[PDB]
């Protein structure tokens, strides 16, 4: 269960936590999100949880054709959240490898990259 500390700024928040914009912590049952101010709390309405998110649906592709597939689940629970959500798929590992669900959410584009040097970016709106 969740520890929400809420308040303005300079109240002390943040300090407060010698009890142990979003800082989510985990206290040793054991429980902390922890909020600058107003600007920060508000952002976590369900409606901007569920309704300006764009997600990346990231997986490993070196695995196989499997971590494809453990990835249908994350892209129906995606669409539980909200139906008209963009996902962006995007496989990483391209450097050590030798399928794209036509239910499932808008799936904007779908990119295979090499997640550790320069070469998807753009495509990020
Ligand atoms: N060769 C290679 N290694 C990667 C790539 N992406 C991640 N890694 C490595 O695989 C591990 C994955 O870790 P991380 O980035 O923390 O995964 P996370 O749990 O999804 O946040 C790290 O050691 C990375 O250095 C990639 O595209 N290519």
């Amino acid at each position: 269960m969740k520890l929400m500390i809420v308040g303005n700024t300079g109240s002390g928040k943040t300090t407060l936590l010698q009890l142990m914009g979003i800082d989510v912590k985990d206290w040793p049952l054991v429980l902390v999100w922890d909020f600058a101010g107003r600007e920060e709390f508000y952002s976590t309405h369900p409606h901007f949880m569920t309704q300006r998110a764009l997600y990346l649906a990231v997986y490993d592709l070196s695995k196989g054709q499997a971590e494809v597939d453990a990835m249908k689940p994350w892209l129906f629970n995606i669409k539980a959240r909200a139906s008209s959500s963009p996902v962006i798929l995007v496989g990483t590992h391209l450097d050590v490898s030798d399928k794209i669900l036509l239910g499932f959410p808008a799936i904007r584009d779908y990119h295979f990259v090499n997640a550790t040097e320069e070469s998807l970016r753009k495509t990020i709106i």
